[PDB]
């Protein structure tokens, strides 16, 4: 009866809370994900190239 | 009417962070194991 209610008060205020820890680490963390580069390439394809 | 399938995918969706606990690393659960081997194993 009135649980339900602080049922949908914790779902709320836990998916905000989730919501910050995504937006603290998927920026702080997720930098430490460098772009790769491609130094140099090698191929065989039709038509003699 | 209730948040809770939204909470719960935004929870998996949360788990996927793991790189912060890869910085050292994330220890892996072997849940279960199913095997065939010779001699009727």
């Amino acid at each position: 009866m009135p649980d339900e209610e602080k049922l949908q008060k914790y779902l709320r205020k836990v998916t905000a809370e989730l919501q910050q820890a995504r937006r603290r680490l998927a920026a702080a963390e997720s930098q430490s994900q460098e772009p790769i580069a491609v130094l140099g390439i090698g191929c065989r394809f039709p038509g003699g190239v």
